[PDB]
DNA sequence: CGGCTTACG
DNA sequence: CGTA
DNA sequence: GCCG
């Protein structure tokens, strides 16, 4: 099918080479502002990982959605001489491997990594030397960037939900913590920790996240955050190590529970599996989707669904559990 | 050709 | 602008 | 860059 949505993806596949090479491509036409060429290679990066087994010849693209001549030819140089002299000479250029550097550091995006870049900069050294341009995210970001580069490990985030769940209890009783990202899809690793809160009671949900942050900063925990109401928080945690602590992003999000399903589909990802089901919702079923809800645009209502499954079975999808969701 | 992702901080 |  |  031409839509992640349709397929199941394992975080795991038989063409890891290949897609490995697309999403090279995909990135650096996202450093360059393409959007439409970054989700075409994304998308054809996407489709192999769906496959059964190893291309191992051309001719097995034949039919496959999203392969035309430029993916076709990436393939093809790959399978011939085991590398793509584009996918290298991007590697190896200084504009993607600067633009990868700084929209690596949070708080940085492409805009103002680009701008960087073109005013000459081009280490984390150059970006320390001139403090006077760095939000106070961007400098959280810079000082903790090498923990941050540092993989989250599934061993990491028991201890973290534990931590997250005494300060929510004490905020409100009765709430509850949901992983959701990517260690929800089944990754034994990940840049950061994603969190949904909810409470069975419509509404005592209101207010809540500020009241989970001011505890985590009253047991210490807090290394950054943003902070009148909210409902979202991209924070970094201390996270204890043996004899020491690391530095962890930590991303918390707070949903009604009659929104809940919709926020942890959302929130579950992959983010490409998000935007290509939020794509078929729109195009082919007439229906907008978000972290909220699923809009009837004709019928200005909103589905109510109790399930994430409540919500493939509107759309007339089949079920993805949330480890075949690695689009 | 137009379309390509969303609401919140 | 950033979360990304 | 590719789809419809
Ligand atoms: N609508 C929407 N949702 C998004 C977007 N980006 C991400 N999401 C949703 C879907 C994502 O699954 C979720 C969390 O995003 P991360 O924590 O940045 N990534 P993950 O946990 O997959 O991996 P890792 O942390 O190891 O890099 O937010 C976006 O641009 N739009
Ligand atoms: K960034
Ligand atoms: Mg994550
Ligand atoms: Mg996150």
């Amino acid at each position: 099918p031409a839509y992640a949505c349709q397929r199941p993806t394992p975080l795991t596949h038989h063409n890891t080479g290949l897609s490995e090479a697309l999403e090279i491509l995909a990135e650096a036409a996202g450093f360059e502002g393409s959007e439409g060429r970054l989700l075409t290679f994304c998308r054809a990066a996407s489709v192999l990982k769906a496959l059964p087994s190893p291309v191992t010849t051309l001719s097995q693209l034949q039919g496959l959605p999203h392969f035309g001549e430029h993916s076709s030819r990436v393939v093809q140089e790959l399978l011939e001489h085991g590398v793509c002299e584009e996918v290298e000479r991007v590697r190896r250029s200084e504009r993607y491997q600067t633009m990868k550097l700084f929209t690596q550091i949070f708080g940085v995006g492409v805009k103002t990594a680009d701008r960087w870049y073109r005013e000459g900069l081009r280490t984390l050294d150059d970006l320390r030397e001139q403090p006077q341009k760095l939000t106070q995210q961007q400098k959280a970001g810079l000082q903790h960037h090498q923990d941050l580069s540092t993989p989250v490990l599934r061993s990491d985030v028991d201890a973290l939900q534990q931590v997250v769940e005494e300060a929510v209890g004490q905020a409100l009783p009765g709430a509850t913590v949901t992983l959701t990202g990517g260690f929800r899809r089944g990754k034994l690793q990940g840049h950061d920790v994603d969190f949904l809160i909810t409470h069975p009671k419509e509404g005592q949900e209101a207010g809540l996240l500020p009241r989970v942050m001011c505890r985590l900063q009253d047991q210490g925990l807090i290394l950054y955050h943003q902070h009148d109401a909210f409902e979202r928080s991209f924070c970094i945690f201390r996270l204890p190590q043996p004899g020491s602590w690391k530095a962890v992003r930590v991303d918390l999000v707070v949903a009604p529970v009659s929104q809940f399903p919709f926020a942890l589909l959302g929130w579950t990802g992959s983010a490409l599996f998000a935007r290509e089901l939020r794509r078929f919702s729109r195009k082919e079923k007439g229906l907008w989707l978000n972290s909220h809800g699923l809009f009837d645009p004709e019928q200005k209502t909103f589905f109510q669904a109790a399930s994430e499954e409540d919500i493939f079975r509107h759309l007339g999808l089949e079920y993805l559990p949330p480890e075949q969701r690695n689009a």
